[PDB]
């Protein structure tokens, strides 16, 4: 089982990518569909508590179960546990994709070269 664990969606260009650089740097990696299989709660608690990360990073604010659930006026009242528990519901809640070592969280989205984390 691969210490990398990257977590994508099929309705993704940032996974797309993300994904193929990946490839490009044979890192051994498991993908995991998050929609149908998401993160555990329980995980997502620790990664919500021990990042660093403020909450709404975690969230996929750009989607539609965010924008339907008007998370923006309800995310800084949420704890981190009723936040674990909302993402954990739904996958496609959660900001895409991730990059998990060991269980830890190590990348939210795409934003920078996976090869930067100079694993
Ligand atoms: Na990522």
């Amino acid at each position: 089982n691969a210490m990398l664990t990257f977590y994508e969606y099929p309705k993704c260009s940032t996974c797309r990518r993300a994904k193929a650089e990946l490839d490009d740097l044979a890192w051994d990696y498991d993908a995991i569909d998050i929609k149908k299989n998401p993160p555990a709660a329980s995980l997502i608690r620790n990664w919500l508590e021990n990042s660093g990360l403020e909450l709404k990073k975690f969230f996929n604010t750009s989607g539609q179960s965010y924008r339907a659930l008007g998370l923006k006026d309800k995310l800084h009242q949420l704890s981190l546990d009723e936040a674990a528990n909302l993402l954990a519901s739904d996958g496609m809640l959660i900001k895409r994709p991730l990059l998990v070592k060991e269980g830890k969280i190590v990348q939210i989205g795409y934003r920078t070269a996976y090869e930067d984390l100079d694993f």
